[PDB]
């Protein structure tokens, strides 16, 4: 029998003393009523404006629509890649300054909050502590630099999968873990919502159970209206969790320390004038000529050239919808990135140039296709992944205001670009010659 433990089992409080110890729950009473109406009027500012989307991720080869919708505050220029999606922060007040006046005010909502979840987490920490620079690496882990916000009306889904392990039921989201933070660092989660056999179908939960392990029975955690749980130090890495839907529509936020080490504005800038150094920088035209040929560096170049393409720029347009709807932040950044982008076609051009060259000896030849091939040949690969993205039957079905970009995108036809989309053919006679 696949069975849970619900507050109605005398087991359960054993269990969560004594297996889950790094799951904190601080029940709605705890939190101001001033903060909760704040909050929860934010959520609905957010949504009456239409802020949340959901998303045309792609999982294990699949095109897949997220039954969730969501958008992500946080710290200006900075990132947080969500099932293979790299989503782009609102930015929230953090001191120095930046929208449509009601949403700018959410996000200070939400930032407010991020404070307040911040304080409390590292309360916790240090109790956690006291239960046997330790102190920097907890603000460090306790530092929330964004809140991925969450939104489901389960109504509007047809079926709902089930709970497979523990007969926990209706679930919003299905177990995983949280990705792409930093080690050991907690998340805290602000819920809000609107006989007996296990645990309320009608009440949303949060399920949780050990990696591996579907022998213990799992843990499903009520939450009502305003309550908040967080996940501590390892509990996120040794435990999945997952979303019970209830029968009301239901929002959430998610603050965490996400690792952005290679995902902020700063560093994918920085990038960017690294690859441009091999560049003869008097004058912005079509003349691109390169400071040196050496493999090392034009290696350097080629892969940036790629992690600005694909990781930053097809990423934010095939969000067809966004923050030309929340924000605009990312407009001006976006159109620099595509120029400084655009630089680098230009540098690939010169190479490939340089390659065809008639007095070029085969060796510094062959240093040079050895040193960019596993770059130009990722660029054609994910160039193709990312146009049949756009091409779905899946994504022509999304509304007008939604459908997902290509950008950039362009024809031979024209002739501002120096370099064709598709490279196949420059890439197999570059494998040819060598
Ligand atoms: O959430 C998803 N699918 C889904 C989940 C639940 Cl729990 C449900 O009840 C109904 C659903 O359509 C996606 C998914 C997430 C991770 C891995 C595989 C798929 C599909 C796009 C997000
Ligand atoms: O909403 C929660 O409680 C956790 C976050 C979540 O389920 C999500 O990633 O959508
Ligand atoms: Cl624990
Ligand atoms: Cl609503
Ligand atoms: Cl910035
Ligand atoms: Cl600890
Ligand atoms: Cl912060
Ligand atoms: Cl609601
Ligand atoms: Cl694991
Ligand atoms: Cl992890
Ligand atoms: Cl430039
Ligand atoms: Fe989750």
């Amino acid at each position: 029998l696949e069975s849970h433990m619900t507050p109605k089992d005398d087991e359960f409080y054993q269990q969560w003393q004594l297996k889950y110890p790094k799951l904190i729950l601080r029940e709605a009473s705890s939190v101001s009523e001033e903060l909760h109406k704040e909050v929860q009027e934010a959520f609905l500012t957010l949504h009456k404006h239409g802020c949340l989307f959901r998303d045309l991720v792609r999982i294990q080869g699949k095109d897949l629509l997220t039954p969730v919708s969501r958008i992500l505050i946080g710290n200006p220029g900075c990132t947080y890649k969500y099932l293979n999606t790299r989503l782009f922060t609102v930015p929230w007040p953090v001191k120095g300054s930046n929208t449509e006046a009601e949403i700018a005010a959410a996000c200070e909502t939400f930032l407010k909050l991020n404070d307040y979840l911040q304080i409390e987490t590292i309360q916790a920490l240090e109790e956690l502590a006291a239960k046997e620079d330790v102190e920097v690496d907890i603000k460090s882990r306790a530092a929330y630099n964004v809140t991925l916000l969450n939104f489901m009306d389960p109504q509007k889904m047809p079926y709902l999968k089930e709970e497979p392990y523990f007969g926990m039921g209706k679930m919003a989201v299905s177990w995983h873990h949280d990705e792409n933070l930093v080690d050991r660092s907690a998340v805290a989660v602000y819920s809000y919502s609107c006989h007996l056999e296990g645990r309320d179908p009608d009440i949303w939960h949060v399920g949780f159970k050990i990696s591996w392990d579907i022998e213990t029975p799992g843990l499903a955690i009520p939450l009502h209206q305003g309550d908040c749980y967080f996940m501590l130090d390892d509990l996120n890495a040794t435990h999945q969790h997952c979303v019970l839907a209830g029968s009301q529509p239901r929002f959430s936020s998610t603050h965490r320390v996400a690792e952005c080490s290679t995902g902020t504005l700063d560093y994918i800038l920085q990038r960017c004038q690294l690859a441009l150094q091999n560049v003869c920088d008097d004058v912005d035209n079509d003349d691109v000529s390169l400071k040196s040929f050496e493999p090392a560096v034009l290696k350097q170049g080629e892969e940036i050239h790629n992690e600005v393409e694909f990781e930053w720029l097809r990423q934010f347009w095939f969000q067809g919808n966004r923050y030309r709807k929340c924000t605009d932040w990312w407009c001006q950044p976006m159109a620099q990135l595509e120029a400084l982008w655009k630089k680098m076609e230009g540098v690939t051009n010169a190479v490939l140039h340089e390659v065809k060259r008639e007095g070029l000896p085969v060796e510094q030849r062959n240093e040079i296709l050895t040193a960019i091939l596993a770059s130009l040949t990722a660029r054609q690969n994910l160039r193709r992944e990312w146009h049949a993205r756009c091409q779905s039957r899946i994504a022509r079905t999304l509304p007008a205001d939604q459908k997902p970009e290509c950008r950039p995108y362009w024809e031979k036809d024209d002739a501002s670009m120096p370099l064709p989309f598709d490279l196949t053919d420059i890439v197999s006679e570059l494998r040819g010659q060598l």
